């Protein structure tokens, strides 16, 4: 019923990575990294291998911050999104042709630019709070339900 | 935007208390006592005055246990219903035109005639759990999405 997809935050201590998808679902959007996790691999080994796809940046320890199921109106299959974050990285974001990086200070996140469901979930995820979302969807701009809770165990 | 509503549940060790309604608004199934508050009283008062109302008993203590918002589609008024529950009462239960009280054993609580909301938040009464809800239904027997969860304040 659920497929399952990775979305990764780098966040530092005073700034935050996101990505300007350039083309495909969600473009011209601000956004995590992240994908569809593959056949025989971890949640969290495909959580690093798509935030290396997508950023170019080389992280080591990943930590499991959320869990976000999305449900689509009109589409079977459900999201199921496991959210990390890191704060230690290596190497430089790299622009492509499918992602342009970009760091943002704390006060500045451009969440009218973002999914809309960013703007519930972002604020714990920036005060170290980790949660279990849901959100119903009606396209790709209109929350029709949601659920949002804090928890202590991912 | 929402009116006040009050709902009593006289929760005794082995049983619970509901009431059959007879006509009306939710006839024909079983349900806690409670009604809309009245201008200058609080809420506490409508709910001791509804529940000596509507089955006879006469209650002095009453626990603030829950809060529930209901929402029916199509109606523009939300029920913000308070929930109390009390072990400790005086009288007899008396069957009037309106409803007819009958005591309950815990595992026999007759749930597919009740309100389907209850369903979700009876469980936790019964184990002494406070509660924050909102349903919204379509119709009476719907239920299309809901929020609950258990709360340290009413
Ligand atoms: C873009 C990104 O994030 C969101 C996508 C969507 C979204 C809306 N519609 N669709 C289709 C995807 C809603 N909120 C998000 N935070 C995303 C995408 Cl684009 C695809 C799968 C994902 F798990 C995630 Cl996490
Ligand atoms: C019957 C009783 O309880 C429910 C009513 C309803 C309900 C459904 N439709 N309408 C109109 C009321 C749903 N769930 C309940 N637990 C009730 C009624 Cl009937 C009216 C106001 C209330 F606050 C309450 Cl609490
Ligand atoms: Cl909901």
């Amino acid at each position: 019923a659920s497929r399952l997809y990775t979305l990764v935050l780098v966040l530092q201590p005073q700034r935050v990575l996101l990505g300007m998808k350039k083309r495909g679902f969600g473009a011209g959007r601000w956004n995590g990294f992240g994908g569809k996790v593959q056949e025989g691999e971890t949640i969290e080994d495909g959580a690093r291998r798509e935030l290396q796809e997508e950023s170019g940046l080389t992280v080591d320890a990943l930590h499991k911050v959320g869990q976000i199921v999305f449900e689509f109106v009109g589409e079977p299959e459900l999201m199921d999104v496991h959210v990390f974050c890191t704060d230690s990285i290596q190497g430089t974001p790299v622009e492509s042709d499918e992602m342009r990086p970009c760091w943002f200070q704390l006060d500045q996140i451009p969440f009218k630019d973002m999914w809309p469901d960013d703007s519930y979930w972002f604020p714990l995820l920036l005060q170290k709070k980790k949660f279990h979302g849901y959100f119903k969807f009606q396209g790709q701009d209109t929350i029709l339900d949601y659920t949002l809770r804090e928890v202590d165990t991912v």
